């Protein structure tokens, strides 16, 4: 059972995990300076956009921490970036990264409805075999 998190998006809405209690939830952690991580959001906003009532997408960005850029150079330089459908919460704590045993970049976590993290993926990982991971979540 993973502790609640309350983290503002470059969007400006406040995201707090519980309130996805009863729902499977896909993290991904990411940097603006990983060129894996970058290649993958188009696949990452797809998977948020066909979500539906089956599970839900969050990304985090963790500024000043592993390298990242300060929050407000981060905010500025996301502009340049196109993903309609991506919850980017930012972190310049760098709390979650230590809770979800992050140690490179990106990171998929995945997490049960009834809030268990159930699993981390260093690394890429294709579209289809997250999609498949959700749905092998209860």
């Amino acid at each position: 059972e993973v502790a609640d998190f309350e983290l503002m998006g470059v969007d400006g809405k406040t995201y707090r995990l519980s309130d996805y209690k009863g729902k499977k939830v896909y993290l991904k952690f990411w940097a603006s300076w990983c060129s894996i991580c970058l290649a993958s959001l188009p696949d990452t906003d797809e998977i948020a956009k066909e979500a539906g009532d089956d599970y839900v997408v969050l990304t985090v960005v963790s500024p000043g921490h592993k390298g990242e850029q300060s929050e407000a150079d981060f905010k500025n330089w996301y502009k340049g970036l196109d993903y309609k459908n991506l919850p980017v919460l930012v972190d310049p704590s760098g709390k979650l990264l230590e809770t979800y045993g992050v140690r490179s970049y990106p990171t998929q976590a995945f997490i049960d409805k009834e809030g268990k993290l159930v699993k981390t993926h260093p690394g890429f990982m294709e579209k289809d075999a997250i999609l498949q991971t959700l749905k092998e979540l209860a």
